[PDB]
């Protein structure tokens, strides 16, 4: 019942906070809505797959927080095999290699150059302060692309870059925000690696699980927080089943839209009440297709494909075979408006649709005979809102966004949507948690 801090939510962010706080001898309790920790990271384990991340999986270099943490937790990593030739799919046929129009590629990298130069103006700690904030916030990321790119290849190809990175549609997202977003990953280069990718040996879900190991029964599953009352020195916290917990500080560690569902006494300041209200989550279905053999490797196909076809389920693919070569698999995201559209469908109908995409992208009959299939659809995510992260619609960043990680009395704000480096990724979840934890620490001693 009685603790120094309560952490709302036990994804990587809430758990990171909790662990640091624990390192300093602070009494922490974690209330977590689900019957598992890990949130948007989730490793399904079953005899068909051994294990598989249906959520966040990939960590890059430069991402030292989650690397240091996982390493401490005793979790190894492995290099995602980007073995052979990448395949792009455009306008029916398919092309193997780099990106093939001159003037259009001169357009290509000019766009990524511009996006970065534009990045320079935007303070990562406060994008709302950018000299050109207003112009850029009013502006949709689609019009920006159009205003910059002279050709429709670049333009089209860019839309899909936006799709892949923020699971959303260009017309729906603030230019300011997107430009910030990329910048805060180290810019165009880093974010989307032409490209040392890694996954955790055994699942990214381990990061959370192992911290729950450290915390024991101070992590409470099936405890969705519904009220936070702050009005009297001791903070009373209520969960769905009308259990009560009291503590001296709170750390909100759940995404904006979800924070909005909690009842706050006193109310959150009007400004913030609006912000958290207006950042929608993105939309993805993550899909692992399993095959008896790694047939794509055999045709010198990497197994990673960038698909920019109108009516094709999957938009981007990666090989996902185990580090030793057992249980060959192809991981694909079906995302943004495609996710919304195909979410309706039965799992089995997606599986067939997907298989025949692969058949004709890979020109192989064996793509039609999967051995097993796993997917989580994150749109339909009650305790997540969606993946990978929250986006900013136009004008929102500057109307309310300033207040994005500011305390209210004794309530502090974590969650990857509040990081200033790799916001939206597992890395960002850590940065957030830890930052929030330290904030609480200063509010002590
Ligand atoms: C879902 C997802 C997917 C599908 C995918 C992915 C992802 C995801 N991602 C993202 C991540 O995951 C995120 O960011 C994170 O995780 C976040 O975290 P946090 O902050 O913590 O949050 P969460 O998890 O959610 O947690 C929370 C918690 O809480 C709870 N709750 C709620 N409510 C409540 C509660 N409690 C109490 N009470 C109440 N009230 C919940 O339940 C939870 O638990 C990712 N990430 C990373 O990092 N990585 C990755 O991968 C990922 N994934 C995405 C995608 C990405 N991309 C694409 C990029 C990368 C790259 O890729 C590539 C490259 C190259 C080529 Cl060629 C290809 C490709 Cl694909």
């Amino acid at each position: 019942h009685m603790f120094d801090v309560v952490v709302i939510g036990g994804g990587i962010s809430g758990l990171s906070a909790a662990k640091l706080l624990t390192e300093y001898g602070v009494s922490v309790l974690v209330l977590e809505a689900r019957d598992r920790v890990g949130g948007r990271t989730y490793t399904i384990r079953n005899e068909h797959v051994d294990y598989v991340d249906v959520g966040g999986a990939y960590v890059g270099p430069t991402q030292n927080r989650i690397l240091r943490l996982s390493k401490e937790l005793g979790i190894e990593t492995y290099k995602v095999n980007v073995s052979e030739r990448l395949v792009q799919y455009v306008k029916g046929k398919t092309y193997p290699f780099r990106g093939w129009n001159p003037i259009a590629y001169l357009d290509y990298n000019n766009l990524w150059r511009t996006i970065d130069n534009m990045g320079k103006e935007i303070p990562t700690d406060a994008p709302w302060e950018a000299q050109h904030a207003d112009k850029w916030d009013k502006m949709t990321m689609k019009e920006l692309i159009d205003k910059i790119c002279w050709t429709k290849t670049a333009r089209r190809f860019a839309y899909l870059f936006v799709n892949i990175n923020v699971t959303s549609e260009p017309h729906e997202v603030s230019a300011l925000w997107f430009l910030w977003y990329v910048k805060q990953c180290g810019g165009t280069t880093r974010i989307f690696s032409v490209g040392q990718e890694r996954k955790f040996v055994g699942g990214s879900g381990q990061v959370s699980e192992r911290i729950m190991d450290l915390l024991g029964d101070q992590v409470k599953l099936n405890h969705p927080v519904t009220h936070v009352d702050q009005s009297s020195d001791n903070i009373i916290i209520e969960t769905l089943n009308h259990e009560h917990y009291e503590c001296k500080y709170v750390i909100n560690a759940i995404p904006p839209t979800l924070t909005a569902k909690i009842h706050f006494r006193p109310e959150l300041p009007a400004e913030r009440n609006q912000l958290i209200q207006r950042l929608p989550m993105g939309a993805v279905i993550k899909c692992m297709m399993y095959y008896k053999e790694a047939f794509w490797k055999k045709k010198d196909y990497c197994g990673c494909m960038i698909i920019e076809d109108e009516d094709a389920p999957i938009s981007i693919t990666l090989d996902d075979t185990k580090p030793d070569g057992s249980l060959p698999a192809i991981m694909g995201f079906i995302l943004a408006r495609k996710a919304d559209r195909l979410a309706k469908l039965h799992k089995e109908i997606r599986k067939k649709k997907i298989c025949e995409l692969y058949a004709k992208v890979l020109g192989s009959q064996e793509a039609l005979h999967p051995v097993h299939y796993e997917e989580k659809n994150w749109c339909e995510e009650q305790y997540s809102g969606g993946c990978y992260t929250a986006y900013f619609p136009p004008g929102i960043m500057t109307q309310y966004g300033r207040v994005i990680r500011q305390p209210v009395g004794r309530i502090f704000f974590a969650g990857t949507e509040t990081a200033t480096k790799w916001s939206g990724y597992m890395e960002g979840a850590v940065e957030a948690g830890e930052r929030a934890a330290r904030e609480v620490l200063n509010g002590l001693g």
